[PDB]
């Protein structure tokens, strides 16, 4: 009995202003709620705590905005498992699969949708709907739209046995 | 009582051709393998099955040997933890700490890395003995120099409660 879950991480409005394609990230995350909501497929919302709890920037970024009935998981870590109710969240919803939204997508995203396929879970990351800041390390700049890129290239190809894993756009993943 | 465990992920002839700083990075591995040795901390090594079982390009990269008394764990997926006996291995040896090396960065490497800190491991990252190829996805490039710096720098930043985690350079991690 396959029950599909969207988990949408970290959409805040501290988080992502100053991260690739803002705008359309946000739009089609939105969209991608939207058509959850109409689907009957429940939503999950995660929240990062250090982003500053009672504060605007905690708040979830424009236009998103949570409906009555669905969670609200608040976290401290990249992992959205680690010393949270997520789990507990997952399991009295009877999840199996995960439809994956957020940011920041080489952070949160990253160590999230891992932690997730090493739980169990099948996940389908939405490859147009999660996003990331340009940064730079040991003298080599990398774009957000590269981590993006990047990040999509592997999930396209991540494999765990009995698991199933999927890179789908807002508008085409099966809700 | 912490003890360190040394895992080489799939440091294979078959593996590191064709990536970034290839010579430079199997030099710093190997000699990180000798320190490990002179200082008593047990090294796993581990082989990616799929390379082709039976063929030299399941064998170690040059100059890398592997010594008595060495484990070698071979799996099928980018998780050295899926369906293997690496977690047996550790847990008879009683790791707590894993400092890896191996390839490729953005493969099995993360997501092996990410599933011993999901785990509860203490995990030290070796910054200059890692690596992997150029790639291009979704119409960027991104050479894998960019991913084995991003790589470090997202390590340098992971955290999970009562766990250690740490960037370091094969001369200089504690063994």
């Amino acid at each position: 009995p396959r029950r599909t879950v969207v988990l949408a991480i970290d959409l805040q409005a501290g988080v992502t202003p100053g991260c690739f394609d803002e705008e359309g990230v946000l739009s089609r995350a939105a969209a991608l709620v939207e058509r959850a909501r109409a689907g009957g497929v429940p939503v999950v919302w995660v929240h990062h705590d250090p982003v500053g709890v009672g504060t605007p920037e905690w708040e979830l970024a424009a236009p998103l905005h949570r409906a009555e009935g669905e969670p609200l998981v608040r976290k401290n870590y990249r992992d959205s498992f680690a010393d949270t109710t997520l789990r507990e969240t997952l399991d009295e919803l009877g999840a199996t699969h995960l439809v994956i939204t957020g940011a920041q997508s080489d952070f949160c995203v990253r160590t999230t949708m891992q932690r997730a396929a090493a739980e169990g879970y099948d996940v389908t990351l939405v490859s147009d709907a999660h996003t990331t800041v340009d940064t730079e390390w040991e003298g080599v700049r990398i774009s957000g739209e590269q981590i993006v890129a990047h990040t999509n290239m592997y999930f396209s190809g991540l494999r765990y046995p009995g698991q199933e894993f999927v890179i789908a756009t807002h508008d085409h993943v099966a809700l």
